[PDB]
Parts: structure tokens; sequence; C-alpha cells
């Protein structure tokens, strides 16, 4: 099941698409209907014609609907470092002392409303001359960690303040417009193996591609499992609550984001998330 | 007026006590009742009798009701060094930066159902040997940044996972009772000076007082009003978000907290704010 | 449109099926929308397929979904002697009068037609769902009648069946007996659908059927046209809304003219079949209430 | 207890008054409030000062707070002729078949937002040239029948219809402002015996007195048990369900009801009910 939300009218609408390329709307909250995928594979709502998916992912706005976050994730978290000037203690620097470390980076992200979804657009800080799409891999919890479906995630990061001090990360994390996903929400049984995806960014700028690049989950050393492991320890989480894996793409110093750019990312097996930028104004 | 809540049966119920010992019950949630009161001073209720204020800030428990937090704070913040091995930049470590830098240090720190109050426990990680409390002076703040009003807080630390790598920061503050605050929330009106506070921390051990030690909020050499001023840029908070200002008070390497404790925390015109201590196990 | 509803794990679901048989399933409440089509004909929602609707109206359940009352309406009156029924010259030593004149037909002459209360949602039923006869009453008949639903001011927002289930005994034995003969659980039904005013072109000209069915043999029959109708429901609804404000989806049943005899009381497990043309066929078991 | 009622800035708060004058503000429901108190007595709510129960008898409004009905009933029932031209059976008149009759008369009145409280307005149907009130007292019921406290109710009455035909009884007692109760309900303990008690009904016209009598419950004949009994028969009433037992005040012909006269009704133990009056037009 891929599951999606559009906003129709003021209010939310959530549909489901089958294998069998059927839609369905969904009766139910869409968290608590990837509760009820996970436990028995079933989908409460009634089949639809009209809705027009492909439309929606190429357009975003058909007839009175238009896309949006797949769900309003009561928390959001995010893993540093799970892949293959700055400080340092000892002379090794922070970033690889975790990379190395029993413990991985955990951090919190953003909350429902500071994120937006497919052809909404993502936002740049007015204090950031360097600011990063880190396009990763995201899973859909619930409040016990268990995995309800999986995501494309951008983690939006002002590089250039993280730069100055590793204690000015939840500022370069933490903001309006500062996390994207979407396009839709698949369930745990779309993904075979998640350490086999492909992961492709892509910065459009004026009708062409300022930057490319793209690399497989099977790089990725530090397993899902043991970062919500170490996410919910003494920390209980919501259900529908996301944690986003890391990322490996981080284009260059002088790759930096600015207004109007179309950052696109495409993950195996869940759809293309595409989203325009919009710096912010002092 | 100075701002308390209790539970009774289930629900809650918000008191407002009144420069006279009177005491009113609101009509109104108490997050809003604090936006009114700093528009025009005005409280919407009745005034009740046979509420012991007094009784609750010793005992905890009177009759069928019990005091707690006295708002659920959608969101709360953090800013760290704004009074007076680890990592480092070009020799000079990450800290003794950002208080030299224009930027303060801004993280996010709970969500409600992770923070307690007065008479509540507050939690020790499972997996840290050094935890502390940090006495600070927090404020509630509308969606603009307008000090609505002053408590005490508690922003409790895993002083050992944040000593490993700054990047364990987020682990080190947010979880189950990592925060508490209380046992009123006083008006704008309530405290003449902000600067001129005696935050007081006591630990007790069986009896004993295992540590002591005040400051004034005259040390304090970052102004609140510039620690709200970046919380916000470009980040919307909800009304009623707290943000806790600093700690001075440090204790040692060997004053690390554990099951059975009782964390005190005094300041002028707010009150003590007591929570006994809880290690949390694996 | 014809407007139904579901009952589908304790929740409703409301569908329109549309003139063209594309089922549409309603994003707002069914009133509200009755309300919106009577302004401009629209319906929000999607349009939707595996709704088995033939399958409900004569099996009544599929799966986990199962028809009911089309909506609730908050409130429900009736108005009865309504139609055509000639001066029968010996009025039963028995019914009460006034000046020799038997109530009911004081009433047939008045200007003031008889309005009166009938049920709140909670004592209504729908398609499929079991009418009662109250554990004291020997002679409960059904009454087969077009039921209009309205909104505050009066304006009809559609038509449906109505079957006015009546404890006829206790009326006969006084007219202040009313209120307990036409009001109790159970006393009240009608779907299966809500059809909206444009489906019916002439209300006065709709055929009305009841059907008493007992162990596969048929009970009871009889038929009657709309036509024969006098108390016209627009004088019913300036009476019914006069100095008294209704809700929206108030429901007024508009009176019957296919009486039973003394004979065909009902009694526990009949079913009760009342079929109007352009609307369709309400079908309800009967369950006696035991003391 | 003695329940009541008020409206203050658009929201309803109700209060309970014991005999010792002490004034509780309730928790609660009204209507769940009397079923908690029909079992073990017991009132959820804080003792309040500076609401002036007997000043919003006499005023209505004080301040910016309002009296009102005490509770909103779902449903309203009557019964008539429980104490000692027209339409016959058998020569015998339908009212004394229906006194001596096992099976008394019990009729449908109000839904909630036909009734109105003490202050409101009453009124006398646009088509009826001959309305009385009918002073009575009524009691509130739980859906099993059991009587949770008592109150006076004004069953108004269009009498030229209800001679006219019986068939019209529903058109007479049904419509805006049909019916008023209050200002009180008091619980079943505040009345030792609900058959010895002074109902009495003034008329106000024009500065005088147009009409006034009274009567005691010691002439009611049809017991209120026998009632409740006929009401509940195969019928569910939901909880805070009014029954209001039958009139034996009778003004005549000439006593009709005109704009901007004054009801009151009074009935020991529970208090003075008072409602302006008036005539719908054309
Ligand atoms: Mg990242
Ligand atoms: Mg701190
Ligand atoms: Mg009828
Ligand atoms: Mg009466």
């Amino acid at each position: 099941m891929k599951l999606f939300r559009v906003v129709k009218r003021g209010y939310y609408i959530s549909y489901a698409i089958l294998d069998n390329s059927t839609i369905i709307r969904l009766d139910e909250d869409p968290i608590k209907a990837l509760m009820r995928y996970s436990e028995n594979k079933e989908v409460l709502g009634d089949r639809v014609t009209g809705i027009d998916y492909q439309s929606l992912l190429k357009s975003f706005q058909i007839n009175d609907i238009r896309i949006t976050k797949p769900i309003d994730p009561p928390e959001v978290w995010g893993s540093g470092i799970s892949y293959e000037n700055v400080a340092k203690i000892l002379g090794k620097t922070i970033y690889e002392k975790v990379y190395d470390a029993v413990r991985p980076e955990i951090f919190f992200k953003a909350t429902p409303n500071r994120c937006v979804g497919h052809g909404e657009a993502i936002a740049v800080r007015s204090d950031s001359e360097w600011t990063l799409p880190e396009p990763e891999l995201a899973v859909v919890l619930d409040s016990n960690g268990k995995i309800l479906g999986y995501t494309i995630m951008d983690d939006v990061s002002a590089r250039d303040l993280e730069a100055e001090n590793p204690l000015y990360l939840p500022q370069s994390k933490i903001y309006a417009g500062c996390c994207a996903f979407g396009p839709v929400i698949v369930t745990s049984d779309e993904i075979k193996n998640p350490y086999s995806l492909d992961i492709t960014l892509k910065i459009v700028r004026e009708g062409r591609v300022f930057f490319e690049g793209s690399v497989n989950t099977n790089k990725m050393r530090r397993k899902i499992e043991e970062q919500i492991q170490y996410l919910i320890r003494d920390n209980p989480i919501p259900d529908g609550t996301i944690l986003t894996t890391g990322t490996a793409i981080v284009p260059g110093r002088d790759k930096g984001l600015k207004d109007e750019d179309i950052v696109e990312i495409t993950i195996s097996n869940i759809g293309t998330l595409i989203t325009p930028v919009k710096k912010r104004r002092k």
C-alpha cells in the first residue's frame, strides 16, 4: 500500500493506492491506518475512481485537490553519520568519533507545522549562506518503535551554522520549512530490502541541473533498527513519529541552495519528492 | 498573579493566586489566561475558598487534588552559556566560543509529556552515570515572543553523554522526566527586575543536604530578549512555549544525581520547586 | 439524487446515487448535503465503486456494512386525516365526538389540520431494522405515508417513505392516549432512501402500497395514490412551523390512506413492506415488546 | 442541593447552593451531577464567593452573568388531569375518562430549545386567543425513571385550540417558548414530601395582580411514580428528562395571557419562577 494525502476545500483527505492501481479513500486517520495495516494488511475505506494519482505527482494540483504531506508526524527525529574548520576532541573530529562510537547521533528535527510535502516549498533560513538538502530514507514509527512504513525525507540543513559550532545544530535543523517528505508513505511490505535502494538528488536551477548525485542504501553502516533503539531509550515517542536515517549525498560549500531552486529527490519503490525553495527575508 | 494547576480525578483545574491570598478558579485554558492577563490584567473566573495552596506546596496532595505542571507547554527550548576532555575549534573550546559569539546556544528541550512539576519525579537516564539538575529562570512566551510570565525550570542534563560528544546533546537533554517547572507561573508584573533574582539549588540525599549553592540573575551576561530573538528567527513557536534561560550553578563530577534524591530549586518572587529523583533501569 | 446511509464498524457513511447510476460518497453531513443540493444541485464527494446498493436493498447487509435510516431526523412530526374519505353515516358508538360530529371528521372540515409530534431520531429505525408493537397494544397498525424532509424555513429538501406505526387501540380508548400510541422505541421507520425534490415532478401522483407478510403468506395488501390527498403538503408545513421553529432535517409524514381492518393487527415476526413510486420499497420486520 | 445555571460570555456555568448558604461551582455537567447526587450525595466542585444567588433571583442579570434554565432537558413530557362544548366518549367527557382510567394522560411537551427559564419570555401563539399558564411540579428523571430532583414548570397551553379539538393538543402544547422551568432544580432529599407543597400562581398585568390562586399537592390524586411508569413503558428517555405532573390551578376564559404580562409561580422549598410574556405576531 502507498499512502498519500491531499487538501480539498480546507480539510484533509487520505487515499491509498494498491499495487493493482485501485485507489481507496481511508475511513481512518492515516497514522491509525498505518497501524492497522501493520497488524492485518487491511485498509478501511471505499474504492474511488476519478482520483488522478499520476497527475498529482507530476502537477501537484488537479481539480479541487492538491497533494501535501502524507501525514502530520507529531515528532520528527534524525540520525547523522550513518553512511561511510570543524570541532574535534583529542585530534579526532566529532563527526568521525560518532561514526565509530557505539552511540549514534540522534537529534530532534521537526514538528508537523515545520514540515512540508510534494509541491510545497522548503525554506532556507534568513541568516544562512550555505543551506543544503540532505536526501535521506525515513521511517514511520509507532510508539514501540515498530516500523509502519517508509518515505523520502529532505533534512534541510543550514550547514554554515553547524560548521561554526556544533551547539548551533538545533538552529541549523529546526525551523519553518526545514523538513519535507512524501510524496507517499509506503507500507513495510512494499520494501523487501531497505538496504538496497537508490537515492538520487537533483538540484534544478533555471531549467538546468545544478547538481546530481546518488547513492545506494547498501552504503549504510548504521542500521535502522539500532537508530530506533537509541531514539526510544527512556524517550517515549508518539505513534506516527518519523525517524530520518541519514544522508550520504553532500554537495560542496559552493553548492548552497538559493531562492527558486527545485530540489528533486528519488528513492526506489517510493517515488520522487519535488520541492521548490524559499529564501527567508530578515 | 501567580498561576498554578492541579489534577483532580482525571481532569485538570487551573487556579490563579492574586496579590492578597485570594484565589480565583479560571474559566479559561491557562495559556490563554496568560495571554489575556498580558493584554489588560483581566482574569475570568470565580473567587474560590477551601483551596489550600500552601498545603499543596509542602504536601503535594491534599484531599482529592494534587499539584502538577502549571501548564502544558506545547514546546520547551533552552539557552546555554548565558552566565559568566571537551571539544574545541582551533584550541578554544566550543562552549567558550558560544559565549563570545554573537549567536547564542538555542536547543529543543521538551514536550508536555516529557515535562513534570512540583511533587512529580524527574528522571536520570538508564545509560547516564553523571546527570545534573540545572536550575534556571524560564519565561512563558506567546507566538510573537512576548514574555507572558516567569517560572522556575530544572533543565535535567545527562552531562557525561554531553561530555563524550556535543552531538549527543539532544539525547542528554530530551527524555521522559528530563524537565521540570513550576510550582507556579508568575505574570510579568510579579517580577520587577528579572536580572535581580536569587536562584538557589539544594540536593538532599538521605535527609542530609548533599549540595547547596545559589547565584543572582545579575550575573547573567546574555540577555533574555536576545535569546527570544534567535529562538523565533524563521522559527514559529506556539503560544505557551517555554524558554529556559541558562544555569550558573554547576555541581562537580562527584555530585551526580541518583535514585531517591530530592532536588529543590528556589527563585525570588516565584517560590520553591521540589522534585524527587528517579533512576531509569535497563 | 437519492440519498442512503449505512453503518460500518459503529460509524456512519452516507452515499448519494446520482441519476446516471454513479454513486458518490458524501464528504458532508447528509442533511447539510440535502440543503446544499436544494440550493444549487451540488454534491461534495468522490465517485465510488463496490458499494452494492441494490444488494443492500434486498439483503440489508454485505460484509461489514449495513443499511439504516438515511438520516437522523432531529424531529419527526405527522399530519393525520389528510386524504379523501366519504362521510360514513354511522359513527362508531365509542369514538370521541363534539356536538355529535366525531373529532376525526371535525378535523376533516376544519381550517386547522391535525399536527402531532411523532419521534426523535433514536426512536426511528430504517430499512431492514425492526419496528415495534408496544407491550400493551393488541391492535397496532402500520400507516404507510409519504414524508418530506424539511429545512428550518419549511422548504422541502426531499421525500422518503415513512411508516407511522400506531397503537390504534390506545387511540380508540381515548384521544388523549394519542402520544402514547404514536411515540415509543421503534414506533417509526423511513427510507430506504431520501430522494431529492427534483426526483418527483408531482408528489400528488405517487402510488403507495402496503404489504404485511406472515410466514411467507401475504397477510394484508392495499394501495392508494397521492392524488387522493386533500390536505395538501404546503398547508401541513404552514401549520407545522407556525410559532414553532423546526431544525434542519426535520421530517413531516403527511398522513395515510391505507387502513387494515380490526383483525389485521401486527404481531411478532411479521414483515411490513411499503412501496412508493420513484422512491423504492421500505421493509421492516416486526417485534413485539415483552413486559 | 439546589442547582442553578447562568450564561456568562456565551458559555454555561452550573452552581449548587447548599441549605447552609454555601455555593459550590460544579466540575461536571449538571445532569451528570444530579445522577451522582442520586447515588451517594457526593458533589464535585469548589466553594465560591461573589455569586449573589439571591440577587440573581431578583435581578436576572447581575454584571455579565445571567440566570437561565438550570439544565437542558433533552426531552420534556407532561401528564394531564392528575388533580381534581368539549369532546366526550359515550356522553362522558374525555378528561374525566382519563381521570378514572388506569392509564393516565402522558404527552410530549418540549425539546430543550423550546424551553425557557427564569427571567426569559414564555410565548402566546399568534393564533391563540386564550393561552393559560399551567403551574406544575416537575421531576428530573434518569433513563431508569428514577427521580433526580424537583423543579417548577409552566406548561404554557393554548386552551382555545385544545377545546376546539383534542387532536390540536400538540399544537397547543409545543411551540417556541411554550415551556418554562427553574430557577433551580432541587435534589430529592430537599423535599421530604412532594404531596405536601404549596403551588401559587400570580399573573401581573399593568402593575396589578390580574389573577392569583394556589393549591397544595395533597390534591394530587394521580401519583408521580405511576406517571413515570407509563412514560418509560417501551419508551426509553435520556438522562435529564423532565416530567411535569399536571396543574390544579386553572384561570377562566377571560384570564388569557397577553403581551407584556408577567407569570409568577411559587412552590415550597424550590422557589419562585418569573417569566415575561411575549405574544407572537403574524
Ligand atoms: Mg542528516
Ligand atoms: Mg541548561
Ligand atoms: Mg399518521
Ligand atoms: Mg398540563
